[PDB]
């Protein structure tokens, strides 16, 4: 039985496989449980309270209570705990407060923080509401947590209210926090770089601090809102992970904090710096919503917790389970140099391969003939297009393609009619020159007039254009923050631009909602559940290497669903790496994801033609088991490992992908054992039409046999008869 | 479906969740597959056959058919193999074999080789027999194959005839051999020391070739005949494991050897060093039985699997389920210096506190005073004990105890009738002094005069006397060998001892079977599943320190039931260690295993009286869950922890043992979560009466609360409801 | 290729010494030859590194180190052949691509900067070879005729050891006023800083001049500081850096 | 200073930066010290006697000499030691053996086993010569340890005589031994394979034994003769 129970003084927040315990201490709550179910809590794994040195208490005589030493949900500085803190409001001469429980409320159904992304899909859930207060400070914090009966995932948030007649300033608001006891732990992070995105970092948990964090106004190439908390020794296959997320796009920070005592804090929210948030007399303020996921079954389980939760609560519910067209992006094949024949032509090309839609990247707006104008000239080049856009997409319709289109809304270039027209648009400082970047700068969508100027460009743009699929990129971060009218205005302007980026994208996305938009910035600089929320798939790198690209899907898939994986087979020798690869193995790699082409089709051989040709025919077939079905990492592309193997099951179809980077000599052969067959079940192997049963494949294993040779890669397909 | 199939080219050996899958493949056996059941085999794992550099060929045209790259079942040196050996002869000018597979039969139910510990319980177990032979040599060997219905084991053991017409001479056997696929895998063993057996070694497997062995004659203190092959990152509740054991009390080797190509041999069998074996025409030799058990269910699985085989299949019938005495031992109370008050004030004392069984250890023979002379002289001191033995033992019957005695009929001191008489008896070598060990000396049990010797002596002594348990040492390894007419003869008579001594204890344990035989080494210097198959349990170390107990507890009980495991509550300071341990821990870490008492219980005061007492009552209540339930291992001491935390369940009881060994101050309490419960049973807590749901104990588990101090210990008993 | 089948013997006794007596055999045959014929320089070989050891070395100054031509496979073989055994023993050949035991394509400049961490020599068909590679080669040549004493008389030094794990291989030899160091990368990187290459065994106070810039560094900023290295994009790339003591 | 020195009890055999310090106890040879230079050595590591519990004596009533828990530089089987031996010579009904020291001589110069590849240049070295004596088996085995003047090595091997009256039988005989004191170690060794040559390994030293061997009657692509 699932929802949320309140008995005698404890809460319990009970998701399916997922519990969270809470105790009401005479205002102050305790985390009791977090992890399996359990009803009846007695309290076997209570906190033994004694005096520790230096752990001081709320009374004058009880030595042995104290808020340093308690397991709690959020976390105050200045009431006796030292651990960092996730609620900090200044009012008055302080920013002490002390907010104590006085009520719970239960709701059903839909819930969540209003302009911020939250979970859909709620007719099944509950929210436990906990009502606090600080009466001497006239402040009220209320917290949220909502089971799911569906997912072993609880989602979070708080709202805290200014009742005084005073403005009060909050400092830190973290979306969720719990702690932990002392053991032994291991954390799993995404991070990397550019060209590198979500690289799978783990490490043992330390006393002191660990933190990632973005201070770029976008949750970044190099850190993602997520922090797996893992029992010490967890596999792929067993073991316990709470995984902890925020579903926001702008500055966060995740933080693992191991105490004098051996206690672990972990926490995820919004990041302290670059924020204040001040608030007037009866005006409240609501934080992003966090999720904590829970698999006993190793980081296969929490991938695919993570992974179900996404694809039924977070990606819009018309595209989660809708097989994506694959694409031809004109991109690397011609960067900015490009017109109408070239467009139509290899529009024509994708034809003949069977690509399905067609889209139109950089290059296509204003005077934009590289990447030092024209932003915010959202204006058709019809010069360069040969003609109106509406002619254009007339023509790739009538070729019996999709058309997709590039944008970039939330920049602009100080060579552009935007700029001239509206200089105070860019963020800025007075009196300091700009920072560039890509030659560029950011629009201050904290304005509300450029949240305006943006919601009525596109619209026009929108309704008077047949345009299938949108790309939405994002191409610096944000420095040089000074546009307040006042210094705490200043530092709500990072958390605004989110506002009004989320007003814009809400907006657009559900006025226009049999569009397909994919998320963008400079690659995965942004690859976020903020995003994921509007934006059902997203480019994952500019890295279009096939074998870069390895650890980077690794990544990009690790919580979140293959089907919002972009992935396009590229020209050789690659863009970024200067690397030649077979383009078999090219077309393998991005099959593993959400398959397009971006390389020019009109240079080809026609035997490359061929062979893309064939690879469109297969991944047509695949697509159902890529896209829909269940994924197994087998072998992981990790910092050390030379090779790669990603499993897909999907009803009767099984296929396993297998990739090499370098050549070896004098090797045994791997043996590759494949997961969660049926063991009496019969499988056949297309290539040989060998049937295998369950139990060999998955006990037994294939010998993998390659040639000599670098980044070669092959496919196994399984039918169960 | 379980036991032996025969499938055109394929051999099934098929146990409870375990399959070998043999392939002849023109006379030459190949491994397709150890591991868990498959059936209707297929080949996916098969070895690729490909020319690897230097690895060479049975005919001149087949570069990629090599036993060098074939995985196999058995060992070959000369015919292109350069991977260990486990099979090795000696005929004409020559050591080379070439065996092939000629012909399989099937047996049904009992089977095992003569005059070697082999399993019992057979009527549900099939054997594959498989033949082959040397046409040029005139050999043959067949390897043996059992199956059982009950236990995911796999038993195996070789013979050899000699059916030519000159002598040959073996110089390795092995009784198992297989060939693992490459991947990466950990071992883990069991070594240690004199006052530190079994300690748990686990490490990483690296190219060359690790072994454990003993050339002392008998396993011995630091080596135990087993090896666990593992997969990568095991722990103790998740991965494959397989154990490989010998049935065998002499010189043993195991082996893992990586070779060039990254592939694994594991072997385990009578060791070559202190080998060879003649064959005169006609005869033939069998190697002792080993075992192969299977696991993907962690360590814990291992452990299970093992123990159940043993429980099931080598340990007695007779006592394999039946509750154990509780014990009073003198040795360490008084060492030598004992006579009859002495004995039944003792005996007095012990009847009091409620002990059962009653041990008279060493010193009532000869004239025995201290360790420097008597052994081999078996006559009761009736000064000593104050007239006969006859008269002892009633007077201890009236006192309403069982009565056990001490024996070390291997051995035979300088200073003693015995070698006055026959000097010849000895092990020793013709023109060199003797090599002196507790100063005494080994006899030669492959000298057919002293095993019948033996016989009679022993015989003499139980029949005559109302005998309950009895307690056979060993005490010295073996050096010194030259007793053979030949060379030959004398590389013969390590194993020889070992035939001599199993025909000397399997008889007197079947024509006394009424009596508990306890095996005993200096504690745990022979502690293996030869001796396991006739003394059903054993003195595991004579390190009797609580603390040290601890590592010692858990490699002994490792693969061994816990019913096997001596343990006794000493006196303090520890006669090993100088160390001061509460008495409170002496019980609760001897309640581990099978508990006994040795110290002067004559010298306790009223209190400490007391305290036995009521430890006496308690283990009474725990001894069937102790003896008779499922251990769970939940904290290892080993090398670097704290703390040892043991479980045991059985029907509706469980209790939990945790012990601690350094104080610690400012670090917060351990959780120690229970293993294997109902999640919905109601579990009720002795010590404070309150119940908890399986759940709750597993998943949130229990605060280990303890006062400031070293060596503390306590114990969670829970009745389920 | 390797011995099996021993059974020459007239008794089981003299089959079990033949593999030794076989070794006595070959010793007193190699000692005797290379001792007649002391002007031939003997090269050892067994399928390349089959029989590499310090019994041979006594009468074969260079082995053939493996067969194994590869650039980049190269790396480790060479990092162990010369781990206990001089550098001036350690065959290596600039060979054909795409590589015949590998499947691989390599650049000619790293095929001759890794061959020239060695005893150098070639082993391709030079007559099918384009006037630029025949050119690359004769530069090739008239390098190391110049680094030669370097590499076979001077002192080696590893700087960054190519191991499983690793991505990189660097070597360091010192002679006289003459120091060189010989870098590879194994596969191409992206948004990742370059790597600090120290040197080692310098004269703090010495002024190194650095060929290819002209640079004059002291030894303490070479080995204390030490070289940001540089690379295109694109794998198994290398570089040499060249220096004078003055 | 360099060269072998013989001073009461003790043999210093003296490379430079490298001394192997031997003591002759009783006609035992015990390992005093392998590493760098000491002279004047007083034996502050020495080996602390005690019974140590199924390690065997000489004799009947010193419980606490055992060649099981010795420091060596040769080990033999069945006399107490269980490590593995070096030596093993199968004479008569056994191949127990007990070679006992009897005599030291210093050589100067050239200096090998014959037919097998040996050190050269070799004017500025010496040679410690240790002869042992098995009396009632009648064979003699004789060690040499060699310096080196400009090198931190020291050469070995042995010769074993046959001055019995019958046919004996070598099993095993090593060419270098030493008992190390317990401590944490790592060992580096150059494996690989064909194709992969003297590919370098380190681990942990662990509690058992491990090797690296070559039986395919040379040396081998997949071990070099080195451990570290
Ligand atoms: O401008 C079109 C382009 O935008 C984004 O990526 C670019 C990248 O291709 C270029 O080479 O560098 C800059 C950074 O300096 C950007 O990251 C999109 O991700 C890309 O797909 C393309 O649409
Ligand atoms: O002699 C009786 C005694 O035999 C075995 O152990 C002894 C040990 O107590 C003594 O102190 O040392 C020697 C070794 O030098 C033996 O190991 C039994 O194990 C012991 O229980 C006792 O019965
Ligand atoms: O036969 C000439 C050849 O001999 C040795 O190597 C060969 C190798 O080239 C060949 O391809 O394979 C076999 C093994 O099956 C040998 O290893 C020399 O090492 C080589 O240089 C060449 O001289």
């Amino acid at each position: 039985h699932m929802g949320v129970r309140i008995e005698n003084n404890l809460f319990y927040v009970e998701s399916k496989n997922l519990s969270l315990i809470i105790e009401n201490r005479n205002g102050y709550l305790l985390l009791k449980h977090l992890g399996k179910t359990i009803k009846n809590y007695k309290g076997s794994n209570s906190v033994y309270e004694r005096d520790h040195a230096f752990s001081g208490n709320p009374t004058a005589t009880n030595r042995t209570f104290s808020l340093d030493t308690q397991r709690q949900i959020f976390g105050q500085h200045g009431l006796g705990d030292f651990r960092k803190p996730t609620i900090q409001v200044q009012h008055s001469v302080t920013e002490v407060t002390d907010f104590r429980f006085v009520e719970a409320k239960i709701l059903k159904g839909q819930n969540g923080p209003q302009g911020l992304p939250s979970p859909h899909s709620m007719d099944d859930t509950e929210t436990l509401v906990l009502m606090l207060e600080d009466s001497k400070a006239q402040l009220s914090l209320t917290l949220y947590y909502t089971t799911f009966n569906n997912d072993a995932t609880i989602a979070s948030y708080s709202k805290l209210d200014n009742n005084s007649n005073q403005e009060v300033v909050i400092h830190k608001d973290f979306s969720f926090m719990a702690d932990f006891p002392a053991a032994d732990y291991e954390i799993v992070t995404l991070q990397g770089a550019y060209a590198r995105e979500k690289t799978v970092r783990r490490q043992q948990v330390e006393q002191g601090i660990f933190s990632i964090s973005s201070n770029r106004g976008a949750s970044g190439h190099a850190q993602t809102p997520a922090l797996l908390l893992c029992e010490q020794g967890v596999t792929e296959d067993a073991g316990n992970v709470f995984a902890i997320q925020l579903m926001y796009s702008g500055n966060f920070e995740a933080f693992v904090q191991k105490n004098q005592l051996n206690e672990v804090r972990v926490a995820i929210g919004i990041n302290p710096e670059n924020f204040s948030w001040k608030l007037a007399p009866e005006e409240y303020f609501e934080t992003p919503v966090a999720l904590v996921t829970h698999s006993d079954q190793g980081l296969t389980g929490i991938s695919h917790e993570s992974q179900n939760f996404v694809l039924k609560h977070i990606m819009l519910s018309e595209f989660s389970k809708k097989e994506r067209p694959i694409l031809i992006n004109n991109w690397e094949a011609t960067y900015f140099d490009f017109q109408r024949e070239k467009l139509l032509e290899l529009a024509d090309e994708a034809k003949k391969v069977g690509i399905e839609l067609f889209v139109l990247d950089d290059g296509w707006f204003g005077n934009r003939f590289d990447d030092n104008r024209a932003l915010g000239d959202w204006v058709v080049n019809e010069e360069k297009l040969g003609g109106s856009l509406e002619s254009l997409i007339s023509a790739i319709h009538e070729r019996g393609l999709q058309f997709g289109l590039w944008l970039e809304p939330e920049m602009i270039s100080v060579d552009s009619d935007l700029y001239r027209q509206h200089p105070d648009w860019a963020i800025q400082v007075p009196g300091y020159e700009h920072t560039y970047s890509r030659n560029q700068l950011v629009l201050n969508l904290a304005n509300p007039q450029v949240v305006e100027y943006l919601k009525s460009v596109l619209d026009q743009l929108l309704f008077y254009h047949d345009i299938d699929y949108i790309k939405w990129n994002m191409n610096r971060n944000i420095t040089k923050l000074g546009n307040g009218l006042t210094y705490l205005e200043t530092q709500m302007q990072s958390h605004q631009y989110m506002l009004g980026l989320y007003e814009l994208v809400s907006y657009l996305t559900e006025k226009h909602s049999h569009i397909l938009f994919e998320s963008c910035s400079g690659g995965g600089g942004r690859n976020d559940l903020g995003m994921m929320r509007y934006f059902p798939q997203v480019w994952a790198s500019d890295n279009t290497d096939a074998i870069a690209r390895l650890p980077i899907q690794y990544g990009s898939s690790y919580l979140y669903p293959t089907i919002s994986m972009g992935a396009h087979v590229s020209a050789v020798p690659n863009h970024q790496m200067g690397r030649m690869t077979p383009l078999e193995t090219r077309g393998l790699v991005a099959m593993m994801g959400n398959l397009g082409y971006e390389l020019d089709l009109t240079n080809l051989s026609d035997e490359e033609k061929a062979t893309i040709a064939n690879q469109v025919n297969l991944y047509k077939e695949l697509r159902p088991v890529v896209q829909l079905g269940q994924q197994y990492r087998l072998i992981n592309p990790d910092t050390v490992s030379n090779e790669a193997a990603v499993q897909f099951n999907y009803g009767n179809q099984t296929i396993v992908t297998y990739v090499r980077v370098l050549s070896v000599v004098e090797t045994m052969e791997t043996t590759l054992k494949l997961k969660d067959l049926d063991e009496e079940g019969l499988y056949k192997l297309q290539e040989n039409g060998e049937v295998y049963s369950g139990a060999e494949l998955m006990y037994a294993g294939l010998t993998v046999i390659l040639s000599q040779g670098d980044f070669l890669s092959r496919q196994y397909i399984f039918r169960k008869l």
